[PDB]
């Protein structure tokens, strides 16, 4: 398999990326990773057979490397206590420097794409539709956070982060209040998925992967079911709602979701 592992430099970041790719068509793929992104690979690639399940799909495949905790946003400032020497800047990296880069080096489309993400960056990918449709028209939340602005949300993602390298949520949004909550928020955001005709994957999960696990698996239950209900209310009508009752938060059923996917991309994207 031709997967390439590059070095694609940040401005906003003051560091070099890495990136692992595999072409086979001018639109692409991203692959967001979860909570515990690492430095050397992505979680697809480390967990799933994703590359091999894409290849010759006509569509390339983009594994951005990195950013633990980060939800793939901009944010406020360095992360208070880890001792993060840097910002966090991976909308501006995701939406401007890596299509930018591929598109110069490459031949890749910065428009036309789709962004797919899990558990911390299924939120992460339909934000990027909402505010960038140009770019992605088609977008999967697997296990994503859909409501982070609301109720438990702040305080359990804030929690999340912390257990994930130590991050903390008040330099990435700020405090629950923070505007930057509800602007990054998929279901505050529906509104302009609506407008903007996105195509959305949206799949959710049972079971468990402090807090009592029965309490966490009622809070995602009613968040899911509001986040359909809200879609639909909205005028929402290019959407695909998965909640199979076996389905797990894990890399297996995540994959099972990737490859159900693969066709609805290829049609949506190329026709």
């Amino acid at each position: 398999l031709p997967v390439e592992y590059l070095q694609v430099p940040s401005a906003s970041m003051g560091r070099d990326i890495k990136v692992q790719f595999q072409g086979g068509g001018p639109h692409a793929v991203y692959l967001l990773d979860g909570l515990r992104a690492q430095d050397d690979y992505n979680g697809w690639d480390i967990n799933t057979p994703a590359f091999e399940e894409y290849y010759q799909s006509g569509l390339s495949v983009i594994m951005p490397v990195g950013g633990q905790s980060s939800f793939y946003t901009d944010w406020y400032q360095p992360s208070q206590s880890n001792g993060q020497n840097y910002t966090y800047k991976w909308e501006t990296f995701l939406t401007r420097e890596m299509p930018a880069w591929l598109q110069a080096n490459k031949g890749v489309s910065p428009t036309g794409n789709a962004a797919v993400g899990l558990s911390m960056s299924g939120g992460s990918a339909l934000i990027l539709a909402a505010y960038y449709p140009q770019q992605f028209p088609y977008a999967a939340s697997l296990s994503g956070f859909l409501n982070p602005s609301e109720g438990w949300w702040p305080t359990l993602i804030g929690l999340a982060m912390n257990d994930s390298g130590g991050y903390n949520a008040n330099s990435m949004w700020g405090p629950s209040s923070d505007p930057a909550w509800k602007r990054n928020d998929p279901m505050v955001q529906i509104p302009r998925l609506v407008a903007n005709n996105t195509r959305i994957w949206v799949y959710g999960g049972n079971g468990t992967p402090n807090i009592p696990a029965k309490f966490l698996e009622g809070l995602t239950l009613r968040t899911n079911q509001t986040f359909r209900d809200t879609y639909a209310a909205d005028g929402g009508r290019n959407g695909v709602f998965n909640f199979p009752p076996n389905g797990t938060h894990s890399w297996p059923y995540w994959n099972e979701q990737l490859v159900a996917m693969k066709a609805d991309i290829q049609h949506v994207l190329n026709g």
